[PDB]
RNA sequence: CGCCGCGUGGGACCGCGCAGCGGGCGCGGCGCGCCGCCGCCGCAGCCCCGAGGAGAGCGGGCGGGGGCACCGGUACCGGCC
């Protein structure tokens, strides 16, 4: 029974985040808030470019700002319980296809959220729940290939400067662009 | 035969869409949609942002800008000693 944190039936890898899960409440290490009854749904193991791979927990979206509420604490206890992957929390939001959905009598029209690129904007946040973006600068270079800049304060850049390959790798992954980061 | 007609395709540009969905019942009078009815537990259910557009606000000075009342100063002209 690992099914307490997440839901279905998976591969291997889930099963042991759950029970890191598991400990993670029984644990009080800053974790109190929120943890208890708190789920999660889904794990994608990505390769990142040559850093150890970082696998990415989707959670679902209503329980993802409490689960967040200090979003280092899940990040350092995961990583200690299964070295190897750098986790990074990401709320399973959904982008809806077709901005008017016409059944004829009336056309149902799409939420703005459920759009690709409100969803884009908001996985970035997601991969960086902490630090805040400074700016995104988009790059569209002489010989084709657009890549997304991303600009963060220098105050948090010594901090994220090892995690920002797991988190530029991930985000290729999430989204076509080839990301990449840069600090003020 | 200019054909603003029609048929099929495309859907960038161009405008334009207020209403919640979804499941089941269900083969609703040869198949279906209606049309209901039940929270029925399946939806991240339901907000682009915030124009060196615009209106509104507060603050702080700005000016022979407008009105209205009051008024002072010589000068010109007139009447005096």
């Amino acid at each position: 029974r690992k099914i307490r944190k997440p839901f279905e039936k998976l591969s291997e890898l889930e099963k042991q985040v759950a029970g890191t899960l598991l400990k993670l409440e029984d644990d009080p290490d800053l974790r109190e808030m929120g943890l208890g009854t708190l789920y999660i749904s889904s794990v994608k193991e990505i390769a990142v470019d040559g850093d150890k791979k970082a696998a990415v927990v989707y959670v679902p979206y209503p329980m993802l700002q409490s689960f967040q509420k200090n979003s280092e604490a899940l990040i350092l206890k995961l990583e200690k319980n299964h070295s190897g992957h750098r986790f990074i929390i990401v709320a399973n939001r959904t982008i809806m296809k077709n901005a008017y959905v016409f059944t004829g009598k009336k056309s149902i029209r799409r939420p703005r959220s459920r759009t690709m690129t409100s969803v884009y904007n908001c996985i970035l946040d997601d991969i960086c729940y902490p630090i805040h973006v400074i700016g995104k600068r988009t790059l569209y270079p002489a010989g084709s290939n657009p890549r997304l800049q991303v600009v963060l304060p220098k105050a948090v850049y010594n901090e994220v400067s090892e995690r920002t390959k797991t988190y530029s790798a991930v985000y290729k992954a999430l989204t076509e662009r080839d990301t990449e980061f840069i600090f003020m």
